[PDB]
RNA sequence: CCGUGAAAAGG
């Protein structure tokens, strides 16, 4: 039979959820890597068990017409651009099949339209924020990427799709902990200091706060390599100290201090200026969250006696842009130093009519619930895990006639919107937008509608 | 799920 490293010619006859290739071989599935569909590949087995196998290109018999390849001393998977090797419009395709696949699979639905992927004018050099490991390698320290799958990392310098300057403050950070050898962290044997650099930068603004990520309170000469780089990059107005000292692998800790500077940067998203903290979450593609945000607001209809609420809200970038052309905002948020954001870039932008509290979106809903409050329309944009069953039952409760459902994965999304179909609301549209090109992550926005009066 | 383009291990 089939065993490890065995050779065998296939064809690829379709892309996995991942990007992945599939080939079937003698009843059994393989998945393989940087192999797209109609290419004909020799194939190394890397493993099989009964049913599904994985294997390697050894040689490309014939390549797709689709095939990026052409570009370029890759930027050769590393874990950044798993769909790098696809043309663009075949990545849009692709996305747009994800959307529609996982809609009926999960949620049943077959039928709603599902537009295609709106997608990037330029779809490169994108990302306004870097988190970038720190590690041992070859005797010498080393900012880098994980290869899938591991934590085994891969020096680099370019990283393809990151605005060019995060990388060019990633490396002078590298040069500058050379020089004052300060001790990268060690999973194993569980030692060093410097576990992360964490690099966000304003799209509009230019303003770039810089994160280092350590494993204890004390960094000797800290102020010293703060001097180097704030030379280097006058636009830096922030620079964060984040300690964690335990074995995990979230990146960030419990504490935070500020070493230089401010605890935000400034950026503008729809004309609106807001401040963001190092721990908050901001969209990291900012051109195509401003077409994500603005497609959120033609689903949803908004009139001036409307009343949103803006759960898992963040910084209130959604809340805030809405808050003009309606009657009240009212907007939930987990971590505090983003809800501080909330209130205070609601003051920047003079907005009296946006409400926002810290509580888990559940309790505030209990609250808002009692409280006499009666929404119209619901704005979620949740995390990967999506919304929990006591989420969604609330927020059906309210009455409000409108969700709009902004989501970062579609096998979530439609577990949550089956959910709402049998609280009586019917799934009306869905938009995919690409915030993430050459990564086979699609975000996607759905428009939920009341039928039922209940 | 902790867990955030990649994100082992361990819960
Ligand atoms: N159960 C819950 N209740 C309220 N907020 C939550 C939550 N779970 C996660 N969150 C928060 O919801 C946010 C999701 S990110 C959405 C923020 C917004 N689009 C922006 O651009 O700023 C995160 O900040 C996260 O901490
Ligand atoms: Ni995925």
């Amino acid at each position: 039979m089939l065993k490890k490293n065995d050779i065998v010619e296939v064809e690829i006859v379709d892309l996995t959820h991942e990007g992945a290739g599939v080939a079937k071989v003698d009843g059994l599935v393989f998945f393989v890597e940087n192999a797209l569909p109609s290419e004909k590949i020799l194939m190394r087995v890397l493993k099989v068990n009964k049913k599904i196998g994985f294997g390697k290109v050894e040689k490309y018999l014939v390549q797709s017409p689709h095939r990026n390849q052409d570009l370029d001393l890759a930027y050769l998977r590393s874990g950044i651009a798993d769909l790098g090797h696809l043309s663009y419009p075949e990545q849009l395709k692709f996305k747009t099949k994800q959307v529609k696949d996982s809609l009926y699979k999960i949620a049943g639905i077959a039928d709603v339209e599902v537009a295609e992927t709106l997608g990037m004018e330029h779809p490169v050099k994108y990302r306004n924020k870097a988190q970038v490991p720190v590690r041992r390698v070859n005797g010498v320290l080393e900012t880098g990427f994980f290869r899938k799958n591991s934590h085994n990392l891969m020096p680099l310098e370019d990283f393809f799709i990151q605005d060019p300057v995060i990388d060019q403050v990633v490396v002078a950070l590298r040069d500058l902990l050379r020089r004052f050898d300060l001790k990268p962290y060690d999973e194993k044997e569980q030692s060093g200091l410097i576990r992360n650099l964490v690099v966000r930068r304003g799209h509009y603004s230019g303003q770039i706060m810089v994160v280092l990520v350590t494993t204890r309170p004390k960094v000797f000469r800290v102020d010293q390599l703060i001097e180097q780089v704030i030379k280097q990059f006058p636009e830096i107005v922030s620079v964060m100290q984040n300690i964690n000292d335990q074995n995990t692998n979230a990146i960030f800790g419990k504490e935070w201090r500020t070493l230089y500077g401010q605890d935000y940067i400034t950026d503008q998203m729809l004309g609106n200026d807001f401040q963001i903290a190092g721990p908050a979450f901001y969209q990291v593609n900012t051109e195509m969250a401003e077409k994500l945000y603005q497609t959120a607001i033609d689903f949803a209809e908004l009139k001036k006696d409307d009343v949103i609420i803006d759960a898992y809200s963040g910084i209130g970038t959604i809340g805030l842009s809405v808050a003009k052309h309606v009657k009240e905002v009212y907007g939930v948020e987990l971590i505090p130093e983003a809800v501080e954001n909330s209130q205070k870039n609601a003051s920047l932008n003079k907005i009296t009519n946006a409400h926002y509290v810290c509580d888990t979106a559940e309790n505030a809903m209990k609250k808002w619930l009692k409280e006499g409050i009666q929404p119209t329309v619901i704005l979620v944009d949740p995390p990967r895990k999506g919304l929990t069953e006591s989420f969604i039952k609330a927020s059906a409760q309210t009455g409000a006639d409108r969700i709009a459902y902004i989501s970062c994965n579609v096998a979530t999304m439609a577990r949550d919107i089956k959910l709402y179909q049998e609280l009586g609301y019917e799934l009306k549209k869905v938009q995919p937008v690409d915030l993430f090109p050459q990564t086979h992550h699609v975000q996607t926005v759905a428009l939920l509608s009341k039928l039922d009066v209940d």
